[PDB]
């Protein structure tokens, strides 16, 4: 998970919440 998190950084998620 802690990869996956890693190559995620739950801040992308908001980077394109918003587009």
């Amino acid at each position: 998970g802690e990869e996956e998190l890693a190559e995620k950084a739950p801040e992308f998620a908001r980077e394109l919440a918003n587009y």
